[PDB]
């Protein structure tokens, strides 16, 4: 699996590379995906099967995953988690909040960014590290990952913004070249609506099987 | 109402000044605030009650209003709206879809935008223009407005990200001075997912008892 590269073993994670046949929502889904397209509907309804198969190594039956503030997912009681789906790619991840506060992950193509992006997600500092980081790996791409992956553990503690230029995100390469270590230093107010202050938020990231991967799962102390 | 003053015919509009007591969620819509604090829980129920209310005018049940692609409130079959809550107001729109293709609102305080928001929505010409309009009005309070609803429109239509900078906003005042109408020329490739191309959307503004509300009601062609 393409997330056990990037997380601990005290969450459940459950992935696919397309768009399986026979899958519905559950009932109290519907009304999420009753006006989306077809491409929209397919992402919704994998992921969500995704998510209740790692539910279910969790010991946690099948229930409906509807989405809350700013899109964020509705996790049932005990449970806390994240979604993502790219081009080739559907993957969730879950932890019992007893042992988890928060889980954050993304996945995209690894591949250039489209011209003018990272200009637009990166600080001064940020582009100069870039620069001196080893390999032929398209590090704009992996930041703009781990951005999206701050973005989702943060959100679901604080329920503020989180912009681009309000993260500093410094890598460290493992010694397969292909995967290691982020952290995000927070730049704005770090006060948490439960737990400690988000000043810093570690994450996992890995480039293998033409997709960059991002994972952060924040700990119960 | 403050609504009516931006409003034309054939959508019904509620709205409440704070959070009454003897309000419950609908049961499908827990799950969307079973971790919030009070003071969203409270907005998301009472902006809901108006919701029902304009909904039971235009002839519709009391239904769940869940939530989907980046927020945006999931309506029951043949109508749209829009909600909007800030301090001191809940409001809550709603058409038939057989008249309305889509519906766009904003409430906020009539105070000035707190540091760096206007330099962050606005184009250097808006800024030239805002400049120049008339009264002691907040203009950059109200350009945020007119930004808001113009993004809770279009989005339904198109499910394409709509910066602050895509969108340029030109107002004109009536003879009051505390009222008119505005056009959000869109910058971005204007194509709708249905319907013809989403080039120019035009809305009113009025600020009235401490508050700035915006509205776009789309025509179904
Ligand atoms: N504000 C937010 N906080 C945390 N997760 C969010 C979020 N908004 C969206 N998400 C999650 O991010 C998922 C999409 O990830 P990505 O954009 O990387 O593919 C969404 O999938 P769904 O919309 O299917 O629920 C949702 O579950
Ligand atoms: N992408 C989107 N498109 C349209 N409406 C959206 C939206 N995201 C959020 N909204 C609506 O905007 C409301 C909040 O408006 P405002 O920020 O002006 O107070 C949300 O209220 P709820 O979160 O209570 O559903 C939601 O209904
Ligand atoms: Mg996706
Ligand atoms: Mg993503
Ligand atoms: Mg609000
Ligand atoms: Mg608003």
């Amino acid at each position: 699996s393409l997330l056990s590269l990037v997380l601990p073993d005290r969450v459940a994670s459950a992935e696919v590379y397309d768009d399986p046949p026979g899958l519905s929502p559950l009932p109290e889904e519907e009304p999420l995906i009753a006006r989306s397209v077809a491409k929209r509907r397919n992402e919704f309804v994998t992921v969500r099967y995704c998510a209740r198969q790692a539910l279910g190594e969790l010991g946690v039956g099948p229930v409906p995953i509807l989405k809350g503030d700013k899109g964020e997912p509705c996790w049932p009681d005990g449970v806390v988690g994240s979604l993502t789906h790219c081009q080739g790619f559907r993957g969730a991840v879950v932890g019992r909040s007893t042992d988890v506060r928060s889980v954050g992950i993304d996945a995209e193509p690894h591949d250039v960014l489209p011209n003018g992006v990272l200009d637009a997600i990166t600080l001064p500092i940020e582009r100069a590290e870039l620069r001196g980081l080893p390999g032929d790996l398209h590090w704009d791409r992996i930041l703009f990952c781990a951005k999206e992956a701050t973005y989702k553990a943060w959100y679901p503690l604080t329920h503020r913004w989180l912009g681009f230029e309000d993260a500093h995100i410094t890598f460290e390469v493992d010694g397969s070249g292909t995967a290691g270590s982020f952290r995000s230093r927070i730049l704005i107010d770090p006060v948490a609506e439960h737990g400690p202050p988000l000043t810093a938020l570690d994450g996992r990231w890995s480039v293998r099987d033409g997709l960059a991967v991002t994972a952060i799962v924040l700990l119960e102390h």
